């Protein structure tokens, strides 16, 4: 029941993802080094990770069918509000339930609860984030479903400041109808049972995680000593 327009969308989002997410993590060496000892010892490294990942999210987003047809202003608001969410989503790819960590190929670039808690953010964020990663992993999404969810999350009609919501909604619905049809045609049961409803629920989980991150960013940002450890892009995207 997948239309050729729908199959074209899947094709585009898979390539867009493949072009902006390097599964070998080679670029992690360009980051300020990780420090495992020290309350902000991991901040430099993870700030660089986040900042790098913001760029990659933008690159993926520009390739979303219809995104280009949005105003510059609407592209800005959507990316500013979705960045940390898509970072959490795309991170599920390296997250492993084996030891509850983000395993990016090597021990230097393998981040657990202890590491992630040495960057100025509290368990109020980290605990439900890890829970989120586990709950997302268990959905065992097809990569097709994975890239559709990231794109749907980015093109959300209800983000603060969106001007032409209806168009944003038109774009998202096409992605949504692609996701729902894909699940019907390509995802065998029981893995498919209620899967769309479950993925859309992860988008609600992400709002909650976004809100809490926003709170904790404001806190830490209020100490220039901490803001100094970030990057210009991170400062511009999460608030300046
Ligand atoms: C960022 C990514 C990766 C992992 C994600 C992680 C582990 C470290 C902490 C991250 C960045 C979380 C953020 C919110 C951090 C929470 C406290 O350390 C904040 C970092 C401070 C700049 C979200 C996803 C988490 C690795 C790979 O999957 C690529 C992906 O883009």
């Amino acid at each position: 029941k997948l239309s050729e327009e729908q199959q074209h969308i899947i094709a585009i989002l898979l390539d867009a993802h493949h072009k902006t997410y390097d599964p070998t993590y080679a670029d992690f060496r360009d980051f300020r080094p990780p420090v495992r000892m020290s309350p902000l010892s991991m901040l430099p490294h993870l700030a660089d990770l986040v900042s790098y990942s913001i760029q990659k999210v933008i690159g993926f987003a520009k390739m979303i069918p219809g995104f280009r047809d949005l105003t510059s202003d609407d592209q800005i608001v959507l990316l500013k509000s979705s960045a940390i969410e898509v970072i959490m989503l795309r991170s599920n790819q390296s997250f492993t339930m084996d030891d509850m960590s983000w395993d990016c190929g090597s021990q230097d670039y393998k981040y657990d609860v202890t590491d992630v808690s040495k960057a100025g953010h509290t368990l109020e964020l980290i605990e439900p984030l890890i829970k989120f990663q586990v709950g997302l992993k268990k959905l065992n999404l097809h990569e097709e479903e994975h890239v559709l969810l990231m794109a749907i999350c980015i093109v959300s009609p209800d983000r603060p400041g969106v001007q032409d919501a209806k168009l944003v909604e038109a774009i998202q619905d096409r992605l949504s109808n692609t996701l729902q049809t894909y699940i019907r045609c390509r995802h065998p049961p029981p893995g498919s049972h209620q899967l769309y409803a479950k993925m859309i629920q992860k988008l609600a989980d992400l709002r909650s995680l976004n809100e809490e991150h926003s709170k904790q960013y404001r806190s830490l940002s209020f100490q220039p000593e901490n803001s100094m450890k970030l990057t210009p892009l991170v400062l511009e995207v999460f608030g300046n």
